[PDB]
């Protein structure tokens, strides 16, 4: 499953260990323990969390960095990052579509808002190429590249944790951008999980997104 | 899917696995954007330099059952996930832990060892029998329990990845740590190096502080 | 302060990191009592609860072992008990008869305290009987019930020591611990008067706190 | 006591609960006698007995560039705060001839420094026009140089402290942030001098805190 996000980005699932059941047979235990289905709703509605932490996944993740910096503050979950110390780095920057300002009066049409950001990133880019191909080292070279160059990394995370990312992510409080990957993370979620998924929107979903956005 | 038996009447079973080796090696390989005879080299590397960020990608969920004296050492733990058995929602099965007399191999005491085991299972049955009783006499079971022994078994599920599996061996396989809870952390040894084989023996030469593996 | 839990444990507090204003600080990165604690309340009823993690406490606890058990299974904490390779003593909790009211029994509640006071001086004599004797420790003890009194230090945060909150000072949660959670409510309450107070307005998931 | 760090930043102590005594008094779950309770940092220091030094904690005012910033943030036993660009300053990290030495470029040093002045005033000087020509600010920030500077709060405790010390206070971790490693360094010996001088001794991975001082 690959899904592609904004104008270069995309999220992809690379594994998963588990399933609905996973919770099941987890919660189980306690009391010495169609019917299964039935026990993840009632799960989810009296709070019992736990039990889902048993369900996990690992995404392959390329983003823009100001949106990789934001999904990063997520501490309970595991992450690995192309290096931009070792590695020679892309000529791939998000640009926004003029669509994206529509909403707000601007001095400027918005293909102009458009048309000098890329000027920008192509001034920031071949800059950094002279410094680069001058001897400068990488690690230094690279301090010139704007946010929104695109970045690749690993997500391993579990059910639960996955389930707050989504409340505070999949809402319209958070920026637009990020908001993308998360329907792209929940829909991927849905296919996986569909009766915790199902469960999770009529019970804990504390967000807003999700309930008028099919998958 | 496998199984194996503690103690007189304990377990460890794996129930399910996500990834292996390469898993590790997919994760660490992407930071610089990039055949069997590197990837071993790769996992050795990582060990080698403590780069265990990557090992954070391979996760193993287990069933155990155990003593309460062991599981409550287990369970400090805390990076991992739970699941247990509830005793003030359920009926207690006559299940303790009874050391065997070898139990007491290089101390010599004033009565035989024979006689210490049968004291323990005494003091055990007569615990037990109480408890039973207040139960029957319409006591809520969350309080009746509190007079049952450390030795009593419960049962729970551990969901925990290969960085702090390499973290719970380096403190319970050693000889520092009580003799039950070593032939658990032997158990949880023997499954980690099945399913990640390269890795545990990197592990084993580059990085395993305890004494027993 | 101390508060005596029980018939033989406490809940006392060591030390303390911050107040309300330590929050306040956190969510403006920087460094009029009315625009701090409107702010407060602010984040509080928006979930933006990360401000409260600068605020820490460290208590030492005195409680029986089982409820010791589903204390220790917050993750989000540190913890330390007493082992006594550096500081041991032998007690037990025997509840009351008030214990078993409402429940109607076949023998009297003054029984059913009577019985769980027999086992724990058998059991504990048996014990005895073992090290006079020469078994280790490690191996003797496992006779002991869960009813025996155990020490530990806890050191939190309070947006953790607010997950706690919700969860055992709590009807659906055992007696035993709501009473523990109770003392560490007052604690806490006396630190940190305007986050407990939206504590209990907008986040509180509890039933107890509300009660007393 | 506030530090100051590269050409704009710097690391500033804001509060701090406890002592090695903390650690001494956790380890026997207790409530005295120097000679004793150092000889048991040691002690717990040496056998890897290291949860009694969670019972310690700081809280740090730093200001750094983001691509320090976000290295640093990858420390997940920890608490952060930081300013919002798409809600909450003319100010970038730009490195000095002397950080080129040990290399062997075509242009003169200081052409670099030129280089990288100049890209910082151009992007800067587009996001200023694109903010008043009413494009809403987290949209226009996106152009903005990866070595602009950022504000955060930061809750860590003693162990986990020690961690970080050990991967960025070493030559192998980029020269920026291993500069205010050196400060967060500095702060913990004057705080807990005990434990400091065990961790060097029995635990310490790194390589630069034993070649420099404080
Ligand atoms: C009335 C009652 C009955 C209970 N019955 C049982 C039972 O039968 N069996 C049983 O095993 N337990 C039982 N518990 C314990 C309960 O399941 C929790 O383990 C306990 O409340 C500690 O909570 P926590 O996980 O939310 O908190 P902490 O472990 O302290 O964590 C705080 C927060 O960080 C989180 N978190 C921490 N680690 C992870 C992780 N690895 N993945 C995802 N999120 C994470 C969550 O957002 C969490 O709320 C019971 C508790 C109560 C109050
Ligand atoms: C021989 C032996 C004797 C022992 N004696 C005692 C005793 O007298 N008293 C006692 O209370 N316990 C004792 N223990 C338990 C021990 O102190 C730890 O609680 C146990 O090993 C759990 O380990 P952990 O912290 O390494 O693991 P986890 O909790 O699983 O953590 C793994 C890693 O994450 C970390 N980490 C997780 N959370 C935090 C945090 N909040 N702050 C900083 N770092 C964190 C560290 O890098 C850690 O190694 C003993 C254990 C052994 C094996
Ligand atoms: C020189 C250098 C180069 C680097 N290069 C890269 C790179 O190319 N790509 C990249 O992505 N990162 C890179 N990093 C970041 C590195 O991979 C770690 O993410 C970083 O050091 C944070 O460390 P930590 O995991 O030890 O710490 P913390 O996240 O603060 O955790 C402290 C302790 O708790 C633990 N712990 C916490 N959470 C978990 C968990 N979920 N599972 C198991 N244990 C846990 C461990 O015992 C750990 O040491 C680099 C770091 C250095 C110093
Ligand atoms: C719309 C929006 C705006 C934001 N604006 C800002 C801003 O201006 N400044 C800023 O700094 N950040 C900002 N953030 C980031 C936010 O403050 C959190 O850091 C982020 O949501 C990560 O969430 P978390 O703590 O719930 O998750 P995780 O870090 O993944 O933690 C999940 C659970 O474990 C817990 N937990 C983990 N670690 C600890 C701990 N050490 N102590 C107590 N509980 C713990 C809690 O129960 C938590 O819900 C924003 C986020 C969103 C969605």
């Amino acid at each position: 499953m690959k899904i592609d996000i904004l104008d270069k980005g995309f999220v992809e699932l690379v594994d998963v260990m588990g399933n609905d059941l996973s919770a099941v047979r987890a919660a189980r235990v306690s009391f010495d323990m169609e019917r299964d289905r039935h026990l993840i709703e009632y799960l989810m509605k009296h709070g019992h969390e736990t039990p889902f932490e048993h369900i996990v996944f690992t995404f392959h993740v390329k983003a823009p960095i100001f949106v990789a910096r934001q999904w990063f503050r997520h501490r309970i979950a595991s992450y690995n990052e192309l290096s931009g110390r070792y590695s020679k780095l892309s000529y791939e920057f998000y640009i926004p579509s003029p669509e994206r300002l529509e909403g707000y009066k601007t001095t400027i049409p918005p293909e102009r808002v458009t048309e000098k950001i890329s000027e920008i990133v192509d001034k920031a880019y071949r800059t950094y190429l002279e410094l680069i191909e001058s001897g400068v080292p990488r690690e230094v070279a690279r301090i010139v590249l704007p946010l929104n160059l695109y970045t690749r990394f690993f997500w391993t995370v579990n059910a639960r944790s996955l389930m707050n990312f989504l409340n505070l992510r999949a809402d319209s409080h958070a920026q637009w951008e990020i908001q993308q990957y998360a329907l792209a993370i929940a829909r991927i979620f849905k296919e996986k999980c569909p009766w915790t998924f199902e469960a999770f929107l009529k019970y804990a979903y504390k967000g807003d997104i999700l309930k008028e956005v099919q998958v």
